[PDB]
């Protein structure tokens, strides 16, 4: 392998394969305890997605009063993009919920088995080309 090894960026092992179900279900109870206003967000980029950048950071405590707009708009920070590119968030695999949907109300109808609420984030385009294979 003589490809160039990118050491900025973060290795996009999941969530989920740095920690068992069982330890994911505790970590929810104690973050909860430590965060009762906080909705604790998993956001990573969707496997799919190679143009728009990978985020240092993954495990977002939001608002519990801050609607899906609000979210993207912090993880568009996070990320520095333009107007020029966006993205989708895909809530729990299965969900693309409208931007005015609050935080709170995704929280009680998306969260995991585990308690935790989980995202991707991918450009419509990616998510538009991997439906049209």
């Amino acid at each position: 392998d003589q490809e160039w090894y990118d050491a900025e960026i973060p290795s996009e092992k999941t969530f989920k394969q740095r920690r068992t179900f069982e330890q994911r279900v505790e970590d929810v109870r104690l973050i909860r305890e430590q965060h009762p206003t906080k909705i604790p967000v998993i956001i990573e980029r969707y496997k799919g997605e190679k143009q728009l950048p990978v985020l240092d950071k993954t495990k977002f405590l939001v608002p519990d009063h801050v609607n899906m707009s609000e979210l993207i708009k912090i993880i568009r920070r996070r990320l520095q993009l333009n107007a020029n590119q966006a993205f989708f968030l895909l809530v729990n695999g299965h969900s693309m919920v409208s931007v005015s949907t609050p935080i709170s109300e995704v929280y009680e109808s998306e969260k995991d088995e585990d308690g935790f609420l989980y995202m991707v984030y991918a450009s419509q385009e990616t998510f538009g080309m991997k439906l049209s294979v």
